[PDB]
């Protein structure tokens, strides 16, 4: 489906006066390009003299970057599909609306699960992979970062209409302790890989 | 070229054990999606009851989030070509070298300018634009701030290899410029908007 679109396709789509890909769906997608920078790295790392006996971990994050990149792009395609269902809801009852929003809600959510598990890979690149892409590891985790916030805001735009409050008060919880990891990797992550800016 | 490409290839090109599009490469397809959300909150003021006194600003936006996507697919493509000069030099004379290396650090300089225009066209959104679309607003200052980020980076691990001592200098104050711009740009979006979050 999302991945098909072309890079001018998808960005006009969200220039588009339609709502369809939003900001939660951008996000989603560059995500999957920060996981691409995060594969990049490993796979420069694995078959590289000096890096032998952190291959089996390289060759495990690659796998995982590949994955992440699949649910990546089903989840800018539930972000879209989300935003219809409460859309078209808005005028049916409040049962079915709820409901709806909930699901929307999760979207965003999974979302920041996968820079959770970004985060850590980078984290684990900035250590041990190769010490002539930390630039790109370092990109990852920016856009890793900034992807976090974006979906933050889109999981709190739908948390603030949802009734049910434990539903919210659950979903906010889980949001700041994948903030606390995230933003703790992000920063270990910059803390350890700043120097690379000036020293060659 | 590069808008061609699809999402997973453009991806599957970044994984790859390639480095022809690299982080900076990246940065600027970022970039381009978030100047797109500009555009789409642009979009979404014009042709609306209570803003229509801010209309001819919205057509601008619109004119310049559609020629900055533009630039900054292009500006990936350099990126790329840029890269591929500097490695096809490292084994050249330091005359070819030196001049690759100032071409390639030019580019994501050239990004963090769109960046700098970006970051400004937001802060005009997030004060005059339709305020139902704050959220996209916010979500592409922060992609914003990041692919300044991201560029700022490539621009230094560039800069660092260039013996031309004045050309660093002077980029680096250009740099520090267009960061401040960003910063300010951002920080007030942010404060404008946070907002919208309860």
């Amino acid at each position: 489906e999302v991945e098909r679109l072309s890079l001018k396709e998808f960005c006009d789509m969200v220039a588009e006066r339609k709502p369809t890909p939003g900001g939660g769906a951008v996000g989603s997608v560059v995500g999957a390009m920060a996981c691409a920078l995060a594969e990049m790295v490993a796979n420069f790392t694995r078959k590289k003299k000096g890096y032998e006996d952190v291959e089996p971990e390289m060759e495990r994050i690659v796998e995982a970057m590949e994955e992440a990149r699949l649910k990546l792009f089903d989840l800018a395609k539930k972000d879209m599909e989300a935003f219809e269902k409460v859309m078209k809801a808005y005028k049916s009852s409040e049962g079915e609306l709820q409901n709806a929003l909930k699901e929307a809600a999760s979207v965003p959510m999974d979302v920041i699960r996968v820079m959770k598990d970004l985060a850590h890979e980078l984290e684990k690149l900035a250590e041990f992979g190769n010490k002539n892409l930390a630039s790109d590891t370092l990109n990852a985790a920016d856009l890793c970062h900034a992807v976090f916030q974006v979906e933050k805001v889109n999981v709190l735009i739908n948390l603030k209409e949802i009734s049910d409050e434990t539903f919210r008060k659950n979903m906010l919880e889980e949001l700041e302790e994948q903030e606390a990891q995230i933003e703790g990797c992000y920063q270990r992550v910059k803390k350890m890989l700043e120097g690379i800016v000036w020293s060659s």
